[PDB]
């Protein structure tokens, strides 16, 4: 009677590991609120501040944005969106990125768990080079693609360990036909209540 606090879910994986695609299924079938902190990022390059060519220039070379713009962004939508809850998509992508989020939503939001999505670099440059002839993504290229991996692995990794010490990753194999992939995404949100 008071108000609940959002649900958060991190949900995280490689590059097209196909984050974005499983989203938008839950959004539907469970009415939460997908924020992709990418689609984020490239928004508020292109319409066309401040940041907008630093954001720009970072993701074409798969780098980390610095988190106080991206958090930023994140906490605007979330807090134009009371009684929902989120899938934060693509994010944390590194400690940086975790850490400010800690000292920024900590107290304002209940955030879940980790859904990781696993998926093999070979599948995922496959997928990405198959996107990028419609997307218009500037980092659906062989060179960015790569430097995305090497984030992935060196930064990204590192995140998703921290939280799986604590209990707090569900692991949903992405190397399938994506409604085999969702059947047990649906499944998962069901087993937790939602
Ligand atoms: N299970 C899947 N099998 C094959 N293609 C997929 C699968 N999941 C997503 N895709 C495709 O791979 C690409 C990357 O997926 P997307 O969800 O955009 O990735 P990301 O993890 O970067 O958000 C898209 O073109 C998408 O349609
Ligand atoms: N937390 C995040 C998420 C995305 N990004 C940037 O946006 C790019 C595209 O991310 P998506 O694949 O999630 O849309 C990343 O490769 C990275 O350069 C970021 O800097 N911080
Ligand atoms: F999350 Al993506 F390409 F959209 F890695
Ligand atoms: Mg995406």
């Amino acid at each position: 009677m008071e108000k609940s606090k959002p649900n958060v879910v991190f949900v995280l994986g490689g590059p097209g590991s196909g984050k974005g695609t499983q989203c938008a299924n839950i959004v539907r079938d469970f009415g939460w609120v997908h924020l992709s902190a990418g689609d984020l990022l490239r928004q508020e390059q292109q319409s066309g501040s401040k940041d907008g060519e630093m954001i720009a220039t970072m993701i074409k070379n798969g780098e980390i944005v610095p988190s106080i713009v991206t958090v930023k962004l994140l906490k605007n939508a979330i807090d134009a969106n009371q009684g929902k809850n989120f899938l934060v998509d693509g994010f944390p992508r590194n400690e940086e990125n975790n850490n400010s989020w800690e000292e920024n939503m900590k107290d304002f939001v209940d955030t879940k768990f980790v859904l990781f999505f696993d998926c093999p670099e070979e599948v995922m440059t496959q997928r990405l080079l198959k996107r990028g002839e419609s997307s218009g993504r500037s980092d659906d290229n062989i060179e960015s693609i790569k430097k995305r991996f090497n984030t992935f692995n060196v930064q990204t990794k590192l995140v998703i360990d921290h939280y799986n010490k604590f209990d707090k990753v569900k692991i949903i194999p992405a190397n399938r036909d994506v409604n085999e992939v969702y059947n047990d995404v649906e499944n998962l949100f069901k087993s937790m209540g939602f």
